[PDB]
């Protein structure tokens, strides 16, 4: 219920499972509790909208129900262009690829945590090799420049209550024409931010659903 | 009820053709269903207009019939200028049009879909040759360059609702005085996006009538 | 009742009579109908409260006498400088003046017909010799470069409603102190489209009257 | 009952008195009449309260009086600035001047007759040379220049009512500390338009009161 | 109760004191009056507040009272950054500090007189020699220039009202940390607008007390 | 309960130390009193409600303890981003951080003593050394240099009330990914604004709570 082998899909998962592997450190008596960050890819208004939903207090059971929401790292696609440096796919089109990662948070801590977990990976690039094979053949070999772009810091107050941070990212990857799903599906791998060649999770697996 | 010969004409249904047999995949019980993406061509206002009315539930039927409208594709010349580089007309006028191709989609699948078959073939710029024969005569020889100039992505929501993204394009033509259709019928032809010789059909047969 | 040879006048005339003798295709029953488009000289928001004055539906022998309004054209002057390349006139003075032409249209069609009759003679500029002769003595040889600056496109709904584009143009023409209509009215000749010398017709007569 | 030696107040009436004496012809059945337009010095806000207030139909007496109002012309000035090319006053300073000429007017013929006999002699720029003496000294030799930098077109609609037009002049000319009229009043010449040497007259006779 | 030896108290009253001594000339039936322009030191929005203050006529002793009030001037600091051209202070660091100087009148010829005598001393700018000195040691010797930035002409209506024209500042000068009132209290003198090497007066002296 | 080694927090105390001791002079009958400035970090809009909710004169006992909340500083990060001049984390990675240092006070006098005490060690720059400590091993040696960027006058008033001045600096520094608490604790030391080697004391002790 998916083209599966979209190029888009491939980049929004590459994108968010690059930031999949998050964890805040949180103190309690009986010892130190690592707790992973859920992430969303969604236009920010709705995530907004649905996150403005969860926090809604309307029990009992909501009041404490509260604290595992955030906190989140929400991400979307937000800009795309063509990358000015016989047919067109592998050899394909170098294309150019703007997206928002809005990390929100309760607690001051909590984002100096997971912040400092990416931003040391962006010099102000992280490069990133990635294989993607077709059936069986031998595997193509895309360059894939992430930039860093901008950061923007802001709030939303309550009486707490809510921090938020967006980084701006820009991936310079490759565009092709759709490859059917049953042509067969594409096996990509990628190299994390310590050049560790992990394989591409199916999208259902990195981003929590915000439905 | 036309001037058939209109230059502008032309162009509307040049670039309306290059992006008429656009389908997207959907999954099904008993098989895969393509569909077709209808396109219009319209004032962007007016459009959104229309759309609005024809997405409101009425009855029993349309709640059905919703998910039918989408996905489609608007189409709008938005400016145009001369192409700064005895009489006028073949030698004709280099000059230069702007459409907005306005995609809208109830799903980022489909949108996903969609562009994916659009984008590639604008690197930044995608060339086809047009040929325009006059009743008998030797037909002309117009060079023709579309480049794709910029894109925007946006929202409109309510509870899923409908994803909008905008391809802006900067096409390179050629305009001069009008020529009576009874003069003639103007033969058009021109190269796709695989420089497939397709001969551009009428006005009536590219855009369904947002009327 | 006016300074017969103002300069600014003989330039609105001028610049009117360019676009007097435009008309548009409109096949009927019977067989094609030619219609002209009417042109008048006013502030633009006057005329588009005068043309929202007539287009509204008051009455039912005005339900069919609306479609006799649309199309038409609306000139102004918006905007004059010096024109940076022993007395001051005739060795006159460069000035630069800038017309706003407004053409509304109930059918894209009209609007097509009419444009592809303006534009293909502005690359980007159009020139014409005017000859003005004072009294009996040798006429006086003006080179007018009317350069075509931009266009901008719009709408104004209601259910059809109003198609409204505008082309701006840059007039390079002549400056000098006013000379008596006493002292003898002023013959003035130019070159159209076509580069053909008529004569320019007196105000009355290249402009219906918006009052 | 004013500094009569005034430098800002001697720079405002030689503008206003370069344009002072300017007519318009308005042709009745009786013969042709001449009427001068009226001047003032006032801020532009002002000005136009007052003339919303004279403007006003308040009875039948003034039904009449009101196209004795219009047109008229209003001075200010708006801006200054040191003019970048032992003690302090001829050897003076170097000032720049900006004025705000605003034409008002009934008819747009009106504002051809004026305009027209303003614009020609600013190409871009009119030059005049004013003696300025002190007592019976030898008088002093200030180099006036007077700069059209823009023009601005607009109206103000009441089913006729009311064009204005308003130039801005750059005076390029000299400061220096007040000189006492207690000292001996200051005579002052200038060049006209036609270099015609007249007299610079006191500012009552010049400006029609706004009070 | 303030700290006497403050760097942006000196500058403050600097500034003040080269526009504490300048006045009008008022024209009487008895004889000329000659009126002193009293200075405040303020944020602009409180002394505009106080200003309408003053002026509001609450009873009949405050009819002829509130036309003393104007003429005045009003100033502040409103920006300040380092001036780019072993310890820090004296040899100390070069600053910039900007300074709106607000004149505020009810007559034109108020103002014309007022802003003739600031004006022509700043060709843009006006130099000064201040010197320091710390108890009894040598003076020290900071070349302050001032330079005139820009204008502002505005006013304020009520049926007269009140005119406002505002000159902005750039001193050039120094700054360094606090040395204690109790290390003993700085001796300073500057050159006045002609040069004249008066003594810089205390605070209260030069102001008078928007509190 | 918070990453004790985050390079955030870090950078936050490190820049809230450099301006923990700031006093002003207060004289009193019986003697001079100093008063420390109290400095703490937030946003800046939620310092401000907080600081709304204390100064609220709400009783008898509110009345006395309005003047011992100002004078105040608080001080946040606004912006950061990469610092363009085998893996990593020392050799670590140059960042920027932007910081708004926002000084409040009732009294412009209060506000000269501050400033006074920061603004001379900018110009534009002022350096500091920075020695990190891992456990026990050989220390680390961070450059960092700190620039005055910009600043920024304001009120807010209400018959006084309180004066705002806010500093901007740009924070040359070191990121690095996070180096768990649990692996020993960092220790931190820097060169004042004299040099002096003073070593950076827990947050709890520079920052007041806000909460």
């Amino acid at each position: 219920g998916y083209f599966y082998n979209s190029s888009f899909r491939r980049y929004a998962t590459l994108m968010g499972d690059l930031f999949s592997n998050i964890q805040i450190k949180r103190q309690l008596e009986s010892g130190d509790k690592f707790i992973r960050v859920p992430i969303t890819y969604a236009s920010k208004e709705h995530f907004m909208m649905k996150l403005n939903k969860w926090t809604s207090i309307n029990s009992q059971e909501d009041v404490a129900k509260v604290e595992t929401i955030l906190p989140r790292i929400n991400l979307h696609l937000v800009d795309f262009s063509y990358n000015a440096p016989v047919v067109s796919q592998y050899n394909p089109s170098p294309i150019k690829m703007i997206y928002e990662l809005s990390i929100f948070t309760r607690y001051e801590d909590d984002m100096f945590q997971i912040v400092e977990q990416i931003l040391p990976y962006f010099q102000p690039h992280f490069n990133t090799t990635m294989y993607e094979q077709f059936g069986n053949d031998i595997p193509f070999k895309r360059d894939i420049k992430i930039v860093l772009m901008s950061a923007a810091i802001d709030e939303a107050i309550d009486g707490r209550r809510r921090i938020e941070w967006s980084l701006t990212f820009e991936v310079n990857g490759w565009m092709y024409p759709p490859v059917d799903d049953a042509e067969g599906l594409i096996r990509t791998t990628y190299t994390d931010f310590h050049a560790n060649t992990r394989d591409l999770p199916d999208g259902e697996g990195v981003f929590e659903s915000v439905d």
